[PDB]
């Protein structure tokens, strides 16, 4: 991890776990964020996903979802409210990748890179929220962490000048 200097340094499957070319999206910013089951509610997150990577996937830009596979304790959100209620499968418009575990002792290494290079003001780098996300710059450097209810308008304020 020590020579780790960007995102394109770690491994991805896609949804059908099969090997993802995260590379692609090398030379345009993009934002990646990690989600859970559908629930009902995510903060904004899910509107602001969207909304961003429709109005500027035609400039190269992208969204990954990364969904957690909710095992040990410790994944963001809620441990409960799956147990509590009934959540359907997240479905979007923009890339889901196969689960993973963003917190914890298995904790995919692209996270434990994007969480220490960004480690957020509150409480600890942990992952604490359903889709927050990381912004990354052109060469795949993690630039900002934004909490689930950030708006469009606190996303854009860094996103254009990097598109």
């Amino acid at each position: 991890m020590s020579a780790a200097s960007s995102i394109f340094d770690f491994e991805v499957l896609d949804a059908d776990h099969k090997p993802y070319n995260l590379v692609q999206h090398k030379g345009s910013p993009l934002l990646i964020y990690n989600v859970a089951s559908k629930c009902g509610y995510t903060k904004g997150g899910y509107e602001t996903a969207t909304t961003l990577y429709n109005k500027y996937k035609s400039q190269g830009f992208t969204v990954l979802a990364f969904p957690s596979n909710q095992f040990g304790g410790q994944e963001p959100g809620n441990e409960e409210e799956i147990k509590e209620f009934v959540c359907t499968k997240f479905k979007a418009e923009f890339p889901i990748m196969a689960k993973i575990n963003v917190n914890g002792e298995n904790a995919h290494p692209l996270y434990e890179y994007m969480k220490k290079t960004k480690p957020g003001i509150l409480a600890t780098k942990a992952i604490k929220w359903n889709f927050t996300s990381f912004l990354i710059d052109r060469d795949g450097v993690p630039v900002e962490r934004f909490s689930p209810g950030a708006s469009v308008k606190d996303i854009e304020e860094k996103l254009i000048p990097l598109l």
